[PDB]
DNA sequence: TGAAGTGGGGGCCTCTTGA
DNA sequence: TCAAGAGGCCCCCACTTCA
């Protein structure tokens, strides 16, 4: 059936989650709420985009 | 048919389990493997007493 | 009795998908 | 492409269960 279509992070937002990774590869609860909040996504887009992240690199 | 049975914690044990409960409510993995080892109890155990025990502290 | 089971949070890691 | 699915394994709290 129809389902809901996965959404690139754009520019901006890829921008800050790289500069912040480059400060910490791990981010506490706390931390990717906030990040979440100053990104305009969910925390756990903020959790999934870290773990990913790390096995990436 | 026949299951392993629940054992009870020595006297001996749950002092020490009690006694480190009070200086922590909550140990790391390293605490809680130092503790078992201490013990003769497994990681395990000394993880779910811990959990037990401050569900009957509330 | 009281350690252990159930189940519902989140989490990290690892590999893979597919609009 | 690349965020997200999903298996594997961990810690926590609530609330039982029954040898
Ligand atoms: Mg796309």
């Amino acid at each position: 059936g129809r389902r809901k279509p996965r959404v690139l992070f754009s520019q901006a937002q890829v921008y800050e989650l790289e500069r912040r990774f480059k400060q910490q590869r791990y981010l506490s609860a706390p931390e990717r709420d906030q990040l979440a909040s100053v990104l305009k996504l969910t925390s756990t887009q903020v959790k999934i985009w870290f773990q990913n992240r790390r096995y990436k690199s």
